[PDB]
Formats: structure tokens, sequence, C-alpha cells
């Protein structure tokens, strides 16, 4: 049997129409052409030789408008300003963008999804989504010269812009920028190996899961046996789980099948001591990488 | 720890483009819109009380170029000639699509994965990969409104288009028709439940698994001991898995890591009786849903 769940991305061409190639005569990356500014991470400006400890002010006084070339694919842009926020530039160019979407910037928050459109040297490659996860990094997939590739979600045809891809840990996860150029975490633009926080399972989202279960029939692991939201947090805190906080995603989920949050609490303690041998949507671990709108309009078409 | 690997789809602009509604007065579904034809189900023409058992070539007759109203959202266009193809409908409209890209139409084999476009009254509104499966199903994520909703790979700027979405099994696996107007499988366009052959795991797809898993430091299954192609697909038969068939790609990926396919294949008959509690790449049954050129291209940037 099959779910119905997939990793459901958003349409990417309205992004795809704002992708440029930024170039300092060092590495060659990408950058996001909204109005008459172009977005991309400031490591642009660093030589190979500097980027484990790069001195991001002076470089930017070393920098000139036309010292960054800009170059659309699928235009030359002129620089005509140009300023640093956190761990971004803001390129201040002579055209504004004729495809500009209606967009914000937003924050994305731990176990929420975004859809990424991963490019290099200017051209868009591929698109996929993730969770931002627990400890702000995401399990994307990200080669040498994506860096200024973005992540952004949409309501209705508003882009938020939420994710600029900066770079890769250790442990094969990545991170990077939110458009008021903070790092997400505690991350550092510098090319350094850095203290990883450790991961947590998305309650909300293993909630979200088990209800997918329930909607395609497959409820063997449902008791009437229940926990609370306050005695689930503490039990979570002590095994690597996120706290739980409801939502009206959720909500709409425990009316559809009936079966209360609570329950599917419970469930998942029994559950994370050992599926014992049976299987949920064909899986013998907690599934998080689903959110319950995922559910909700994947499987309710709401 | 993350193997770099997600479930990456093509950027969907190009065919974004090409999408339009197609309604008969009954269901409204989507269209693709290339050159001067529009390409749709031969189901719109069905009437609700007639869906289990259609009369399409009657049906076919009974409709005028202007029983179909074809309209573009994100035109109107008018027909001026109709035929059907199979399973499809060919529709002949007075304005060539200006943003047609350069194509082909191609039929996918089990194994192969392809990007889908998933639409609702001719708007896009999701976009994944699947990867076609043996029993010619796809394990995807539609509802009522998305037949029409199309697949496709891509070589270079060549778009090559494969699916047509029809319709979804009680397994909840779904199919649909390529571009010659015929169903993928045995399966049939009438609203009926219909005899589903058993699914297999895809075995060239785990062997690519399995070198993400060593391109990644996880070789803890490998072992001197190798299986022979020949002997691994009489094996194969008895076992719930397709004959392997190697590939360039696959080469690539044995060249890159030192490890002889044959070892693979040994792996797999081992795990595929057991993993004993060790995972692979975070996951504790064998994965068949990423193919050599994934692994190739998402880990190697080839
Ligand atoms: C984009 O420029 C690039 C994207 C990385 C490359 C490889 N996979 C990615 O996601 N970002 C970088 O190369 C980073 C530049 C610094 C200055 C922010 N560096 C980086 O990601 O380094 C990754 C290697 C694994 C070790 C961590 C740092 C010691
Ligand atoms: C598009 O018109 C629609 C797509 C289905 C709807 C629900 N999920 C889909 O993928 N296709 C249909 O409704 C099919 C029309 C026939 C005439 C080809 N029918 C169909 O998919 O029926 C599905 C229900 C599960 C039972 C199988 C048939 C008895």
């Amino acid at each position: 049997h099959h779910s119905g769940l997939v990793k459901m991305s958003h349409p990417s061409g309205d992004v795809e129409a704002c992708m440029v190639q930024v170039t300092c005569g060092s590495m060659t990356l990408n950058g996001l052409w909204l109005d008459n500014t172009v977005w991309c991470p400031r490591h642009v400006m660093c030589p190979a030789d500097q980027l484990s400890d790069p001195n991001y002010d002076a470089l930017l006084i070393s920098m000139t408008n036309h010292s960054f070339s800009v170059q659309k694919h699928i235009a030359n842009l002129r620089v005509v300003g140009h300023a640093m926020q956190g761990t971004l530039l803001k390129l201040t160019v002579d055209v504004a963008n004729p495809s500009t979407p209606a967009y914000t910037f937003t924050t994305v928050k731990p176990g929420a999804a975004f859809s990424v459109l991963a490019c290099y040297n200017g051209r868009p490659t591929g698109t996929f989504t993730v969770v931002m996860r627990p400890n702000y990094t995401i399990k994307g997939s990200f080669l040498c010269g994506s860096c200024g590739s973005v992540g952004y979600t949409k309501e209705g045809s508003v882009i938020n812009f939420c994710y600029m891809h900066q770079m890769e840990l250790a442990n094969g996860t990545h991170t990077g920028s939110a458009f008021d150029g903070t790092m997400y975490g505690a991350f550092m633009d510098k090319q350094v190996h850095q203290v990883q926080l450790t991961d947590k399972y998305c309650s909300v989202n293993v909630v979200a899961w088990l209800y997918a279960a329930i909607l395609n029939g497959c409820a063997w692991f449902v008791k009437p046996n229940r926990t609370s939201v306050v005695s689930f947090n503490e039990w979570a805190l002590a095994n690597q789980f996120t706290e739980f906080v409801g939502t009206q995603s959720v909500d709409m989920l425990a009316v559809k099948t009936g079966v209360a949050i609570e329950q599917l609490l419970y469930a998942i303690q029994q559950l994370y001591t050992g599926f014992q041998g049976k299987q949920i949507l064909g899986s013998t671990m907690l599934e998080d990488e689903f959110t319950p709108e995922d559910v909700n309009m994947q499987i309710m078409g709401v």
C-alpha cells in the first residue's frame, strides 16, 4: 500500500526567473534578483586563501560596484550600489527584474517545510523540499557552486523567501542564511569545522505522519491510552524529541480521523521503544519529514 | 549523518508554461499545450454516469471542436481539430504556445525516475519525482482533478514528456499514459477495479543506494564475497527482485568506490534476509527509489 505522501515542492518557475550568477573574480555563486536588488552570499568576495577566516568588513570596503559581475543566463546587470547585511550582500542593479513575483522575506522554524531551488552558475538544476531541523540544519543536496540557491514557501501567489544556501557541515547536512542576513542556528560563514547541536525528532511531524497512517486505514498503533501534552513534553526532553505544540492543522487531522492528539503522543512513546517488527506506512522507524499541512493537503485535499 | 540524497525534481518552469485547463462540460482536467496541440486524457469526454464503461469511440464522434473549452490561467484557446490516440486526446488549437520548450515524447522504463508537475484546474500546484515501478504504477500524490498532470525527464534543454496522469488504484498507487496514448502496464482508463501486478524491488536502484552508502563512508555490508549477475538474477526471480542489468552509470560508481557490482549483489542477498539491527544511510530496509544517475549527480557531481 502507498500512503499517497511524496516530498512535494512548490512549482519553481517564479523563482527560476529570479536567479542570476554573481562573480567577484574568485568564486562564482548564485544570486536572487528581486526588483532592483540582487542578494547573494557575502563569501563571493572572499579569495580562497581566506575562506577560513575572512575579514568581511575589509573585503566589503575593498570592493567597488563594478567588482561585482552579475549575469542572467536562463542579461548583464550593472551594479550601482552594494551593501552587506549580516552574511548576505545586497547589490543594487540598474534594471528591475521584470519577472519579480509578489514576495516577502520570512524565517522558517524547526519542523516546517520549504522548497529549495538548487542552482549552479546561475542555472537552476533541481528542486527539492526539506524541513528545517531542530538544530537549524537541513538535510539537503548541495555541491560546490550551489551557494546562493534559495529556499521558499508560498502563500497564494506570494513567495516567502526564507533560506539562502551557505555551507555544508561535516555530517553532510547544510545551513544558510535568512534574508535578514542571519545564519540559521549558531553557524558562521567561515570555512572551519563548527560545533553542531544535537538534532531531535520533530514531534508534531511524527504526529502528522501517524495521522497519515490512520487516514490510510493503518491504525494498529492507536489505543484508547492517552498521554497529555504536558506529560509528553516532559518525556520529550529526555528522549531526543522536540516539545509538541499543537496547531489548527493538527486539530483538523484529529477531527477527520476521530483520533485524539493525546492518543498519538502515547503511541509515540511506545513506538520510540520499538515497532516490534510491525511497520507503519512501510517504515520501521518514526517519520518526521512530513508536516501536518503536507498531510492535510496531499491526502485530504485541504 | 546525512547521505546528501534528496528526491530531486527538474525545475518545473518550462512545463508550467505549457499547462492549460480542458473542460467538456463534465469534468475539468488539465492539458499540455505544445505548438498547436493540446494533449489531455480522453475521459474528459465522459459523463460521470459512464466512467465505469465509456464507449470512447462514440463519445469522440459526439464531440465537435467547440465542445472542448481550453483555457490558460497562469488565454482562451479555440479548438480547430480533435483526434483520439489511445487514451489521449490530441486537440488542435488556433494559437501555437509561444513558450513551447524543445521537447520529445518518450516512454519511461521501470526503475527510471521522472519529475511530475501536479496540476488542478490548469494551475500547477506542486512538483515531485517518482520511479516507474516494475508493475507500471507510480507512488505519487494525486487527487480528484489532477488528471492531465504530466511527467517528464530532461536532457539538456530538451524536455522528454513520458507520463500523463489518469488514475489511482485501490492500493493508493497511480498510473497514466505515455504520449503515444498507451497506458503504462495492462491498465485501462475505466473506473473499475483492475488486476494489479506484483511489485518488485528494483535491483539496479538498490545497488545504486549501496554505492551511495559507500560514498558516504558507510561500507559495513561490503565483503569480498561476490555473486555473479547471472546467479543473482536467478535468485531475483524467486525473491521479489527485478533482474539486474548494469549500465555505464553503475560502472562509474564501481570505479569511484573500488567496490565491484558483484560484491553488492552478494550484499543484497544477505541484507534481504535482514539487516540484523544495523542501519544503512539511516534505513533498516533496502531503498530502491534512487537511481544510479541520482547518485552520480547528487553525490559525485556528474
Ligand atoms: C557554496 O559556496 C558552498 C556550498 C557547500 C560546498 C560543498 N557543499 C555545500 O553545501 N559553500 C562553501 O564551500 C562554504 C564556504 C564558507 C566560507 C561559508 N564552506 C563549506 O561548506 O565547507 C564545507 C566543508 C565540509 C567542511 C566544513 C568547513 C570546514
Ligand atoms: C483524474 O480524473 C482522476 C485522478 C485520480 C482521482 C483520485 N486520485 C487520482 O489519481 N482520475 C479518475 O478519477 C479515474 C477516471 C477513470 C475513468 C480513468 N478513476 C480513478 O482513478 O478511480 C480511482 C478509485 C480508486 C478506485 C479505482 C477505480 C474503481
